[PDB]
RNA sequence: GCGACUCGGGGUGCCCUCCAUUGCACUCCGGAGGCUGAGAAAUACCCGUAUCACCUGAUCUGGAUAAUGCCAGCGUAGGGAAGUCGC
Protein backbone atom coordinates (compact mmCIF):
# COMPACT_ATOMS: atom_id res chain seq x y z
CA UNK A 1 0.00 0.00 0.00
CA UNK A 2 0.93 3.67 -0.52
CA UNK A 3 2.01 5.76 2.47
CA UNK A 4 -0.63 8.07 3.85
CA UNK A 5 -0.93 10.59 6.64
CA UNK A 6 -3.51 8.24 8.06
CA UNK A 7 -2.80 4.78 9.43
CA UNK A 8 -5.57 2.22 9.79
CA UNK A 9 -5.66 0.24 13.01
CA UNK A 10 -7.83 -2.78 13.79
CA UNK A 11 -8.15 -5.89 15.99
CA UNK A 12 -8.63 -3.33 18.73
CA UNK A 13 -10.45 -4.48 21.84
CA UNK A 14 -14.09 -3.72 21.12
CA UNK A 15 -15.14 -3.04 24.75
CA UNK A 16 -12.95 0.04 24.94
CA UNK A 17 -14.90 3.32 24.91
CA UNK A 18 -14.56 5.72 22.03
CA UNK A 19 -12.92 8.27 24.32
CA UNK A 20 -10.51 5.93 26.09
CA UNK A 21 -9.55 4.61 22.68
CA UNK A 22 -8.91 8.13 21.39
CA UNK A 23 -7.01 9.10 24.58
CA UNK A 24 -5.11 5.84 24.83
CA UNK A 25 -4.40 5.81 21.11
CA UNK A 26 -2.89 9.30 21.32
CA UNK A 27 -0.66 7.77 24.01
CA UNK A 28 0.80 5.04 21.83
CA UNK A 29 1.12 7.20 18.71
CA UNK A 30 2.25 10.71 19.76
CA UNK A 31 5.94 9.87 19.62
CA UNK A 32 6.00 9.70 15.83
CA UNK A 33 4.53 13.05 14.92
CA UNK A 34 1.94 15.73 15.43
CA UNK A 35 -1.46 14.09 15.21
CA UNK A 36 -4.39 15.94 13.71
CA UNK A 37 -7.06 13.59 15.00
CA UNK A 38 -8.17 10.08 15.93
CA UNK A 39 -11.47 8.86 14.59
CA UNK A 40 -13.31 6.07 16.42
CA UNK A 41 -16.62 4.38 15.62
CA UNK A 42 -18.31 1.61 17.58
CA UNK A 43 -20.88 0.98 14.89
CA UNK A 44 -21.07 -2.69 13.96
CA UNK A 45 -19.39 -1.87 10.65
CA UNK A 46 -16.57 0.17 12.16
CA UNK A 47 -16.13 -1.12 15.70
CA UNK A 48 -12.73 -2.27 16.87
CA UNK A 49 -11.08 -0.01 14.32
CA UNK A 50 -9.64 3.48 14.25
CA UNK A 51 -7.91 6.01 12.02
CA UNK A 52 -5.02 8.13 13.18
CA UNK A 53 -4.43 11.24 11.10
CA UNK A 54 -0.85 12.49 11.07
CA UNK A 55 0.36 15.95 10.10
CA UNK A 56 3.31 14.20 8.43
CA UNK A 57 3.35 11.07 6.30
CA UNK A 58 6.92 10.32 7.36
CA UNK A 59 5.26 10.15 10.77
CA UNK A 60 2.71 7.48 9.83
CA UNK A 61 5.35 5.22 8.29
CA UNK A 62 7.42 5.94 11.38
CA UNK A 63 4.44 4.80 13.43
CA UNK A 64 3.13 1.81 11.47
CA UNK A 65 6.56 0.29 10.96
CA UNK A 66 7.34 0.55 14.64
CA UNK A 67 4.02 -0.23 16.35
CA UNK A 68 3.05 -3.10 14.03
CA UNK A 69 1.66 -5.96 16.12
CA UNK A 70 2.37 -4.17 19.38
CA UNK A 71 0.13 -4.93 22.35
CA UNK A 72 -2.74 -2.68 23.15
CA UNK A 73 -5.22 -3.27 26.02
CA UNK A 74 -4.94 -7.12 26.14
CA UNK A 75 -4.57 -7.68 22.42
CA UNK A 76 -2.31 -6.84 19.47
CA UNK A 77 -3.17 -4.19 16.95
CA UNK A 78 -2.74 -4.29 13.16
CA UNK A 79 -1.74 -1.20 11.22
CA UNK A 80 -1.85 -0.42 7.52
CA UNK A 81 -1.92 2.79 5.57
CA UNK A 82 -5.45 4.09 5.15
CA UNK A 83 -6.79 3.43 1.64
CA UNK A 84 -7.58 7.08 0.99
CA UNK A 85 -6.88 10.50 2.51
CA UNK A 86 -9.23 11.62 5.25
CA UNK A 87 -11.40 14.70 4.68
CA UNK A 88 -9.36 16.89 7.00
CA UNK A 89 -6.37 16.03 4.78
CA UNK A 90 -7.87 15.85 1.30
CA UNK A 91 -8.56 19.58 1.43
CA UNK A 92 -4.87 20.47 1.63
CA UNK B 1 -5.13 24.78 28.87
CA UNK B 2 -1.56 24.41 28.74
CA UNK B 3 0.23 21.46 30.07
CA UNK B 4 2.68 23.11 32.25
CA UNK B 5 5.82 21.20 32.79
CA UNK B 6 6.96 20.38 36.33
CA UNK B 7 8.75 17.63 38.30
CA UNK B 8 5.70 15.53 39.18
CA UNK B 9 3.91 13.20 36.78
CA UNK B 10 0.29 12.05 36.84
CA UNK B 11 -0.51 8.68 35.37
CA UNK B 12 -4.06 7.45 34.90
CA UNK B 13 -5.88 4.61 33.17
CA UNK B 14 -4.02 2.30 35.58
CA UNK B 15 -5.51 -1.10 36.31
CA UNK B 16 -8.12 -0.81 39.03
CA UNK B 17 -7.98 -4.53 39.90
CA UNK B 18 -4.36 -4.47 41.13
CA UNK B 19 -3.54 -4.08 44.84
CA UNK B 20 -2.63 -0.46 45.40
CA UNK B 21 0.32 -1.69 47.50
CA UNK B 22 1.77 -3.83 44.72
CA UNK B 23 0.93 -1.13 42.21
CA UNK B 24 3.14 1.32 44.06
CA UNK B 25 5.98 -1.21 43.94
CA UNK B 26 5.54 -1.89 40.23
CA UNK B 27 5.45 1.87 39.75
CA UNK B 28 8.67 2.40 41.64
CA UNK B 29 10.57 -0.17 39.60
CA UNK B 30 9.33 0.79 36.16
CA UNK B 31 10.06 4.47 36.86
CA UNK B 32 13.18 4.35 39.05
CA UNK B 33 15.05 4.34 35.73
CA UNK B 34 14.44 8.01 35.01
CA UNK B 35 16.27 9.28 38.05
CA UNK B 36 15.55 10.08 41.68
CA UNK B 37 12.08 9.46 43.07
CA UNK B 38 11.00 11.47 46.10
CA UNK B 39 7.72 9.62 46.46
CA UNK B 40 4.88 7.81 44.74
CA UNK B 41 1.27 8.58 45.64
CA UNK B 42 -1.19 5.91 44.62
CA UNK B 43 -4.84 6.96 44.87
CA UNK B 44 -7.36 5.45 47.29
CA UNK B 45 -10.79 6.99 46.50
CA UNK B 46 -13.58 5.22 44.60
CA UNK B 47 -13.44 8.29 42.39
CA UNK B 48 -9.66 8.53 41.92
CA UNK B 49 -9.39 4.79 41.40
CA UNK B 50 -6.76 3.97 38.81
CA UNK B 51 -4.45 6.98 39.08
CA UNK B 52 -1.23 7.94 40.86
CA UNK B 53 1.55 10.53 41.18
CA UNK B 54 5.31 10.11 40.79
CA UNK B 55 7.31 12.91 42.36
CA UNK B 56 10.77 13.17 40.83
CA UNK B 57 13.64 14.98 42.55
CA UNK B 58 14.51 16.54 39.19
CA UNK B 59 12.15 17.95 36.57
CA UNK B 60 14.06 16.76 33.51
CA UNK B 61 13.58 13.30 34.98
CA UNK B 62 9.82 13.68 35.00
CA UNK B 63 10.02 14.78 31.37
CA UNK B 64 11.88 11.71 30.10
CA UNK B 65 9.68 9.59 32.30
CA UNK B 66 6.49 10.86 30.69
CA UNK B 67 7.79 10.68 27.15
CA UNK B 68 9.34 7.23 27.36
CA UNK B 69 6.63 5.34 29.22
CA UNK B 70 3.81 7.16 27.41
CA UNK B 71 1.21 4.58 26.39
CA UNK B 72 3.42 1.86 27.79
CA UNK B 73 1.57 -1.39 28.64
CA UNK B 74 1.07 -2.04 32.34
CA UNK B 75 -1.26 -4.82 33.57
CA UNK B 76 -3.16 -4.90 30.26
CA UNK B 77 -3.77 -1.12 30.17
CA UNK B 78 -1.61 1.55 28.43
CA UNK B 79 -0.32 4.15 30.86
CA UNK B 80 -1.22 7.75 30.11
CA UNK B 81 0.92 10.42 31.68
CA UNK B 82 0.84 14.16 31.94
CA UNK B 83 2.11 16.75 34.36
CA UNK B 84 0.27 17.42 37.59
CA UNK B 85 -1.25 20.89 37.79
CA UNK B 86 0.99 23.59 39.35
C1' G C 1 -48.06 34.37 25.05
C1' C C 2 -49.66 30.18 23.84
C1' G C 3 -51.11 27.26 18.84
C1' A C 4 -51.51 25.87 13.92
C1' C C 5 -49.48 25.74 8.50
C1' U C 6 -45.44 25.89 5.26
C1' C C 7 -40.29 25.22 4.67
C1' G C 8 -35.95 24.33 7.18
C1' G C 9 -32.28 22.93 11.43
C1' G C 10 -30.78 18.77 14.89
C1' G C 11 -28.96 14.53 18.01
C1' U C 12 -28.92 9.15 17.93
C1' G C 13 -24.95 7.32 23.44
C1' C C 14 -23.73 4.09 27.83
C1' C C 15 -23.50 -2.07 29.33
C1' C C 16 -23.72 -4.80 35.84
C1' U C 17 -25.97 -10.02 30.92
C1' C C 18 -26.25 -12.41 26.38
C1' C C 19 -25.73 -13.26 20.64
C1' A C 20 -23.69 -11.54 16.11
C1' U C 21 -19.16 -8.84 13.92
C1' U C 22 -11.90 -8.53 12.18
C1' G C 23 -15.06 -4.59 9.84
C1' C C 24 -10.88 1.34 5.24
C1' A C 25 -14.18 5.60 7.68
C1' C C 26 -15.32 11.26 7.79
C1' U C 27 -22.96 9.65 3.37
C1' C C 28 -22.12 10.09 11.28
C1' C C 29 -28.10 3.90 14.20
C1' G C 30 -26.78 -4.35 14.62
C1' G C 31 -30.19 -8.19 17.72
C1' A C 32 -32.08 -9.26 23.16
C1' G C 33 -32.66 -7.23 27.48
C1' G C 34 -30.70 -2.80 31.15
C1' C C 35 -29.85 3.15 31.92
C1' U C 36 -30.98 8.43 30.86
C1' G C 37 -34.07 11.44 27.80
C1' A C 38 -38.88 14.65 24.67
C1' G C 39 -36.11 11.74 21.26
C1' A C 40 -30.51 6.86 21.58
C1' A C 41 -33.84 5.84 14.57
C1' A C 42 -38.97 7.30 12.74
C1' U C 43 -39.57 11.25 8.25
C1' A C 44 -40.38 9.87 15.54
C1' C C 45 -39.21 13.56 18.67
C1' C C 46 -37.13 18.35 19.35
C1' C C 47 -36.05 23.21 17.67
C1' G C 48 -36.06 27.97 14.04
C1' U C 49 -33.16 34.64 16.85
C1' A C 50 -32.53 31.77 20.89
C1' U C 51 -29.37 33.15 28.75
C1' C C 52 -35.80 28.91 25.17
C1' A C 53 -33.03 22.54 20.01
C1' C C 54 -28.08 21.40 18.46
C1' C C 55 -22.84 22.23 17.50
C1' U C 56 -17.53 23.93 18.97
C1' G C 57 -14.52 24.11 22.95
C1' A C 58 -14.05 18.79 25.09
C1' U C 59 -9.32 13.54 23.86
C1' C C 60 -12.35 19.88 29.22
C1' U C 61 -13.32 20.24 34.73
C1' G C 62 -16.26 18.44 39.42
C1' G C 63 -19.62 14.78 41.25
C1' A C 64 -22.37 10.19 40.70
C1' U C 65 -23.08 5.41 38.31
C1' A C 66 -22.52 -1.24 36.36
C1' A C 67 -21.55 2.66 32.64
C1' U C 68 -22.33 6.99 29.64
C1' G C 69 -22.55 15.28 28.67
C1' C C 70 -26.18 10.43 33.72
C1' C C 71 -26.05 15.33 36.81
C1' A C 72 -23.34 20.04 37.36
C1' G C 73 -19.96 23.67 35.67
C1' C C 74 -18.02 26.09 31.33
C1' G C 75 -23.00 28.69 29.68
C1' U C 76 -25.71 35.97 29.80
C1' A C 77 -19.20 31.92 26.06
C1' G C 78 -18.36 31.38 20.47
C1' G C 79 -21.69 29.60 16.69
C1' G C 80 -26.84 28.23 15.20
C1' A C 81 -32.63 27.55 10.97
C1' A C 82 -38.33 32.12 9.68
C1' G C 83 -42.22 33.52 7.01
C1' U C 84 -47.43 33.02 7.19
C1' C C 85 -52.36 32.40 9.96
C1' G C 86 -55.25 32.18 14.28
C1' C C 87 -57.22 33.38 19.64
C1 LIG D 1 -30.66 9.90 20.53
C2 LIG D 1 -30.40 10.94 21.54
N1 LIG D 1 -30.01 12.11 21.11
C3 LIG D 1 -29.77 13.08 21.95
C4 LIG D 1 -29.95 12.90 23.31
C5 LIG D 1 -29.71 14.05 24.17
N2 LIG D 1 -28.35 14.47 24.50
C6 LIG D 1 -27.24 13.85 24.13
S1 LIG D 1 -26.03 14.89 24.82
C7 LIG D 1 -27.16 16.06 25.54
C8 LIG D 1 -27.01 17.30 26.30
C9 LIG D 1 -25.66 17.68 26.72
O1 LIG D 1 -25.74 18.91 27.34
P1 LIG D 1 -24.37 19.39 27.82
O2 LIG D 1 -23.44 19.52 26.68
O3 LIG D 1 -23.77 18.36 28.89
O4 LIG D 1 -24.67 20.81 28.45
P2 LIG D 1 -23.32 21.42 28.98
O5 LIG D 1 -22.73 20.49 30.08
O6 LIG D 1 -22.30 21.56 27.83
O7 LIG D 1 -23.64 22.84 29.60
C10 LIG D 1 -28.32 15.56 25.20
C11 LIG D 1 -29.61 16.30 25.63
C12 LIG D 1 -30.36 11.66 23.78
N3 LIG D 1 -30.55 11.44 25.14
N4 LIG D 1 -30.59 10.69 22.86
MG1 LIG E 1 -31.78 -2.71 23.55
MG1 LIG F 1 -21.56 21.84 26.19
MG1 LIG G 1 -17.61 14.54 33.09
MG1 LIG H 1 -24.83 19.25 30.78
MG1 LIG I 1 -27.90 13.05 39.57
MG1 LIG J 1 -24.96 29.08 24.71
Amino acid sequence: TRPNHTIYINNLNEKIKKDELKKSLHAIFSRFGQILDILVSRSLKMRGQAFVIFKEVSSATNALRSMQGFPFYDKPMRIQYAKTDSDIIAKM
